[PDB]
């Protein structure tokens, strides 16, 4: 199982975390994207491996990287910024935008997104944002298969399938060079060192084919991916990803994308109330009533993030923030019943007033989650 292989990866990463010092990030909520960019990019990789201390500017009086990561991923992964775009054929998943060159500094922003992804995995946190299958395969360092290219370029796929099941000796005159229309002009690109003078033979056509497929998936997003990858590997070394596949990397990076209710209830603690308190009974009744989306907004309202750890609700306050696992807490406060439930994201605690009815609790709970 994944938690087993992950604990080996987390232990190797934990050895790289200097027990002395804190990685200090203080950004505003209204400028979280550009302020986090400036602060993270000013640091050296060694500085990012120190235990995280994220504070929102001003809000430190009356801090969590869980909420900061959530709000930061929400911003950087939005197509408004031109780094990522939704896929045409996977309208539910992000991919690198090939027209990212519009921003001349795009390569530094991709390197920053990579730093944020590595920082999240390194500190036991997750990234809210789903990527495509070739994104995870590329990030992992493993080669894309020829069958994955049929959907992307069926004419090139047809040609490369011909090469593999035919004797190219009396027919082909290819080199490890691909000539393509680069917007307005044809450009020769070598697939390997000195590819223009390396002919494709029966002895090396398998290598030529896998390099051509790899090159075609990187078309337009080469500089972008390289930048992201260098930021990600500054926290998560490439060798430590070796025991994982595309689906396992997607889970390591983003956590579970389904909230189990029984695990949420098993890892819930109560302050100022007991299991048979009306507020507790009513809260869980309102929670079964909520849809998968309303449940995720409730998790974000209380814990600061929509992300569920791969170990479940038991490991809620990630690897760093204060001491350890600060479990989801229901706190019955004595306060005016016209108030909305308060949330202390730093403790995964919801302060619920002593409502007089289930419907009263429901409407105030729903109203708090939409805000």
């Amino acid at each position: 199982d994944l938690v087993q292989k992950l604990k080996v990866l987390r232990h190797e990463l934990s050895l790289q975390q200097p027990q002395a010092g804190h990685c200090r990030i203080e950004v505003s909520r209204e400028e979280i994207f550009e302020e986090s960019y400036r602060q993270i990019m000013k640091m050296r990789p060694k500085d990012l491996k120190k235990r995280l201390m994220v504070k929102f500017r001003g809000e430190e009086g009356l801090g969590v990287a869980r909420e900061w990561l959530y709000l930061l991923c929400h911003e950087m992964l939005n197509p408004y910024y031109g780094l990522f775009q939704y896929s045409t054929d996977n309208i539910y998943m992000l991919q690198i935008n090939p027209d990212s060159s519009i921003n001349p500094d795009h390569l530094s922003y991709f390197h920053f997104v990579g730093r944020i992804m590595g920082l999240a995995v390194f500190h036991g946190h997750y990234i809210n944002g789903g990527f495509t299958v070739p994104f995870y395969k590329q990030l992992l360092g493993k080669p894309i298969q020829l069958s994955d290219l049929e959907s992307v370029d069926p004419e090139l796929h047809k040609s490369l399938v011909w090469i593999l099941e035919n004797d190219i000796t009396p027919v082909l005159d290819h080199t490890f060079c691909v000539e393509h229309n680069a917007f307005g002009r044809i450009l020769q690109h070598e697939l390997k060192p000195n590819g223009r003078n390396v002919p494709v033979t029966e002895e090396n056509k398998k290598e030529y084919v896998r390099l051509y497929v790899n090159w075609r998936f990187m078309r337009g997003i080469e500089a972008q991916f390289l930048a992201l990858q260098k930021g990600f590997n500054e926290l998560i070394p490439q060798h430590l990803l070796k025991p994982f596949d595309q689906k396992e990397l997607e889970l390591i990076i983003g956590g579970l994308d389904k909230i189990d209710l029984n695990d949420w209830k098993s890892n819930t603690r109560l302050k100022h109330c007991v299991a048979d308190s009306n507020i507790v009974r009513w809260f869980w009744q309102a929670v079964e009533t909520f849809d998968e989306e309303r449940r995720a907004r409730l998790l974000q309202f209380v814990t600061g993030s929509t992300r569920v750890p791969l170990q479940g609700f038991k490991a809620l306050q990630g690897s760093t923030g204060a001491a350890g696992p600060r479990l989801f807490t229901i706190h019955l406060i004595d306060a005016n019943t016209d108030n909305l439930p308060k949330a202390h994201t730093c403790f995964n605690r919801i302060d619920i007033p002593p409502y007089e009815s289930y419907e009263k609790l429901y409407e105030k709970l729903l109203t708090a989650v939409e805000e």
